[PDB]
């Protein structure tokens, strides 16, 4: 696999979104994974509906947390997911209002990456596209990230509290990393992004819960 790849430069990633005061991290992370696959298979790049997921996946808790896999399976069974336009983001749980007329994509299941395996995670990013991952983002260092390849020895790999999206990987001054897309707005980190340490004993549980939709 390439020693470096940036899906943002491939046109696989939509603009940075902002979840606001709702624990919809999982939804945004799932939508991001679906978005990349939609781009790869059809060549079209549009914003999907995280709100569709927040309101409709009964296995997740909406603004109270959830898992990407549940969101993916929901999309398989539901046979689709609305476009951002047909189901805009409001940042609050409400009744499932899925509109079939607005369906912009669907998926046929998902695949999980071997837990703890970063090598497995890299190979997937290289040949599949962006991958939904869960990390520990509870540290003040993280919240205040701004430059360089992020790392903090206090980061717990067993405290997976924020689902994010892995849009690539590379190396910055002899420092391998993952190109991470966040949903805390464009004014957070580096344009809503963060470079996190790669191949450094699973920094923040980066490879503990990685998965991706299949189309
Ligand atoms: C995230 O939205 N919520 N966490 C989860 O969904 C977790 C982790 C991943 C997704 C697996 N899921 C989980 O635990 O599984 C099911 C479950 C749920 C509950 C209990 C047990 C099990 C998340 C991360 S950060 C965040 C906040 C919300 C908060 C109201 C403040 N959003 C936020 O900070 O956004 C705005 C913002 C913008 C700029 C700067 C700072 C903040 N929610």
């Amino acid at each position: 696999a390439p020693d470096s790849v940036d899906y943002r430069k491939k046109g696989y990633v939509t603009p940075v979104k902002n979840q606001g005061q709702c624990g919809s991290c999982w939804a945004f992370s799932s939508v991001g994974a679906l978005e990349g696959q939609l781009k790869k298979k059809t060549g079209k790049l549009l914003n999907l509906s995280p709100q569709n997921l927040v309101d409709c996946v009964s296995e997740n808790d909406g603004c109270g947390g959830g898992y990407m896999t549940n969101a993916f399976q929901y999309v398989q069974k539901n046979r689709g997911i609305d476009s951002e336009d047909a189901y805009p983001y409001v940042g609050q749980e409400e009744s499932c209002m899925y509109n079939p007329t607005g369906k912009a994509a669907k998926c046929r299941g998902y695949r999980e990456i071997p837990e703890g395996n970063e090598k497995a995670l890299k190979r997937a990013v290289a040949r599949v596209g962006p991958v939904s991952v869960a990390i520990d983002a509870s540290l003040t260092s993280f919240q205040f990230y701004s430059k360089g390849v992020y790392y903090d020895e206090s980061c717990n790999s067993d405290n997976l509290n924020h689902a994010v999206l892995a849009v690539g990987y590379g190396i910055q001054k002899g420092n391998k990393h993952w190109i991470i897309k966040n949903s805390w707005g464009e004014n957070w980190g580096n344009k809503g992004y963060i470079l996190m340490a790669r191949n450094k004993n699973n920094a923040c549980g980066i490879a503990n819960l990685a998965s991706f939709p299949k189309m």
